[PDB]
DNA sequence: ATGGGACTTTTTGA
DNA sequence: TTCAAAAAGTCCCA
């Protein structure tokens, strides 16, 4: 229910926000952070502006109301006038309440502490300054009712897939005054994700953002599984509109190593590049010189890409595999003709340039036909699972039969010789599928379209996207998913640019012995390795990098 | 007990 | 009718 951020990160986020504020041009600074829960942020913001207020008394005092402007009303001040939050739950809200509170009865100061939905609040004002962390719920997780509410209220930046936390950095910028300064940590998966696109070009052309600090991988929260990434952004009135991009580079250090961020940030763990916002398309390519200048090269070069050549699909989607997955050496695969059976991989089965053989057999049950015929089948095997696979979405409405695969989508599109992925994945890891292997869809698959046949074969194909090079060039816009894992999907997987010249020979022809030492007895996996790297040679002199 | 590594389901909107 | 996205991942062990 309640999240806490770590130390460092809050007083970083607040420092950001704060440290160059006039306090005597503006001594009423309005802050709010929009999911406050105990009051994390809004503490560590009563403290810094306190030592603001007391560090500039006596020019307060001079400069307006010398009664009001003294030490002793520094506490009240704050509380009437700067400080702001917003919580759903009720019991955070009388916590931060007491603490605010115990921070210093004379009369009833009254505390901006408001508990409400802050999606569903009518704001009053605008804000000086936001910070905070905003909940995160995924598609999955989000009511259905609050779903209809989200798709009507924020379709700007909430469609689709789309997650609960694109909705407050569309609140925070709304309500975020001219010249004001927000600065929130968020998963970082919407700078990269398809579903964040909407989201990203409401930030773009809104706010102008200062600051972007990626974690990747990195484990911010102790015992979650989130990648965390800083936005700090502003509304003021500026012309250059660069931004500072702190990308780490070691994902296993830990962030108590300093006692301030900014010294983290500064230091060889991190590195720091500028990108120039009015740059940004409808994909932020957040990546030093260096790289954009491998990147742009290998863009320019290629003529086709995957989309153009390849027909892509998602795997199988049982909806409960337990009732449909056995192992092959199951004794109740008696009862189910070859017909019905189909090897099964998982992603782990799947290397470079080979898949390995197959453990699983899949229970293809939507060719069977009737259930009088292959009763059996269904009482012994698939039934023990009739409640759990009465309750899929396409079983309730009918469309689809108790016993019958979710979506089974096409046999002949997986009887074939294909190219298959994991989903998810440290690198780069394309196999030819020789054995008609069907999967889950922790494994994406295509084909060749037969037009291109002929300038394109797999073996060519498996030999570049394998490579050193397009291991590099596709991490360079993936999806940074946690520690050593990219989403390999076919929303940026179809989108790899591929070329074809006058090493296409050789590279192929490396591909195919790389892939007939793998599949011998004896496997030397020391010549794949050798002439792995002779290949990436060919491939860096192709496309002169 | 916590931190780190191998591995990855099916619900869901469109 | 039927596609593909989505980690406040999940789980195990030292
Ligand atoms: N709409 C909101 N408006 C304002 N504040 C808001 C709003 N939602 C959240 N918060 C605040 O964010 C603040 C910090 S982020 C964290 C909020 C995530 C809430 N979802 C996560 C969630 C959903 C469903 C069930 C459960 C659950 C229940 C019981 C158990 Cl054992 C385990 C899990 C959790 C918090 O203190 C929140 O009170
Ligand atoms: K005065
Ligand atoms: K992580």
């Amino acid at each position: 229910g309640i999240y806490y951020t770590p130390k460092i990160i809050v007083d970083y986020i607040v420092k950001k926000t704060l440290k160059n504020h006039d306090i005597i041009k503006n001594p009423y600074p309005r802050i709010l952070d929009i999911s406050c829960g105990c009051g994390n942020f809004l503490l560590e913001v009563y403290d810094i502006l306190y030592d603001l207020f007391e560090e500039n008394i006596y020019e307060l005092k001079k400069k307006y109301d010398e009664n009001y402007w003294t030490v002793d009303n520094i506490h009240r001040h704050i509380l009437n006038y700067c400080i702001y939050g917003a919580d759903i739950d009720e019991k955070a809200i009388s916590i931060l309440k007491d603490s605010l509170t115990n921070k210093k009865d004379e009369s009833d100061i009254k505390i901006n502490l408001f508990c409400c939905d802050s999606l569903k609040k009518k704001w009053r004002y605008k804000f000086d300054y936001i910070v905070g962390n905003p909940p995160y719920i995924g598609h999955k997780k989000l009511e259905k009712k609050y779903k209809k509410f989200l798709l009507e209220k924020y379709s700007e930046v909430y469609k689709d897939k789309a997650d609960l936390y694109f909705c407050f950095y569309k609140k925070i910028i709304d309500i975020l005054k001219q010249g004001g300064i927000g600065s929130v940590i968020t998963p970082r998966y919407f700078l990269e994700s398809l579903s964040g696109k909407d989201l990203r070009e409401y930030i773009k052309s809104n706010v102008n953002v200062q600051e972007i600090v990626d974690f990747l991988g990195a484990n911010i929260f102790k015992n979650i599984g989130v990648s965390s990434c800083i936005l700090t952004f502003d509304k003021k009135k500026t012309k250059e509109t660069y931004i500072d991009v702190f990308k780490i580079k070691n994902e296993d250090i830990c962030i108590n190593k300093f006692e301030t961020l900014e010294e983290l940030l500064k230091s060889s763990k991190f590195e720091h590049f500028n990108i120039n916002q009015r740059l940004l398309s409808d994909e932020w390519i957040l990546v030093n010189k260096d790289d954009e200048t491998f990147y742009n090269k290998i863009q320019e070069k290629c003529k086709y890409s995957l989309e153009d050549i390849a027909i892509s699909f998602q795997g199988i989607i049982t909806g409960c595999d337990k009732a449909f997955i056995l192992s092959k050496d199951d004794v109740k695969l008696n009862l189910v003709d070859d017909k019905f059976l189909k090897c099964w991989i998982k992603s782990k089965n799947i290397n470079k340039y080979i898949v390995d053989k197959s453990e699983y057999r899949l229970i293809y049950s939507n060719d069977i036909d009737n259930e009088n015929t292959n009763k059996r089948i269904l009482d012994e095997i698939i039934g023990l699972y009739k409640t759990k696979l009465e309750n899929r979405r396409e079983c309730k409405s009918g469309i689809r039969k108790w016993y019958e695969l979710q979506w089974g989508r096409e046999k002949l599109f997986f009887e074939r010789k294909k190219i298959m992925y994991p989903y998810k994945s440290n690198e780069n890891r394309f196999a030819i599928d020789y054995d008609n292997n069907f999967s889950s869809a922790d494994v994406y698959s295509f084909f060749i379209k037969e037009e291109y046949l002929d300038k394109f074969s797999y073996e060519y194909l498996v030999g570049i996207l394998n490579s050193s090079v397009y291991d590099k060039y596709f991490k360079i816009t993936a999806k940074k998913m946690s520690k050593n894992i990219y989403d390999y999907y076919p929303n940026k997987v179809m989108k790899i640019r591929i070329f074809r010249d006058n090493n296409y020979e050789e590279i192929e022809n490396l591909s195919k012995q790389i892939i007939s030492i793998l599949l011998n007895k004896s496997i030397d996996k020391g010549k794949v390795e050798k002439l792995q790297i002779k290949m990436d040679n060919l491939i860096m002199d192709s496309l002169g990098i």
